[PDB]
C-alpha cells in the first residue's frame, strides 16, 4: 500500500541485503525537475542494517530508506 515520496525507497529485507519493493517519484530539484531514482523495483540492494525507518504491513517488516542509504545494487 505504502507509497514513497521523493527519493525514498521501500526495501524488503531478505549492513543487510534486501529487495526494492517501491520507489519514490524522485527528489524535486531547484530548477523544476525531479532527480530520477537510480534503483528500480526488483533490485537487490545492500544497506546499513539500521538505515531508515521500519514499517510493518500484513506482518511483513519493510524499511523506508533514502536512496543515499543504499550502498550498492547487487542484481
Amino acid at each position: 500500500s505504502i507509497k514513497p515520496l521523493h527519493d525514498r525507497v521501500v526495501v524488503k529485507p531478505i549492513s543487510t541485503k534486501g529487495e526494492v519493493v517501491a520507489i519514490g517519484a524522485g527528489k524535486p530539484l531547484d530548477n523544476g525537475s525531479l532527480h530520477a531514482p537510480v534503483v528500480k523495483v526488483g533490485d537487490k540492494v545492500i544497506y546499513g542494517q539500521y538505515a531508515g525507518s521500519s514499517y510493518k504491513s500484513e506482518g511483513v517488516e519493510y524499511k523506508v530508506l533514502r536512496e543515499d542509504d543504499i550502498l550498492a545494487v547487487i542484481g
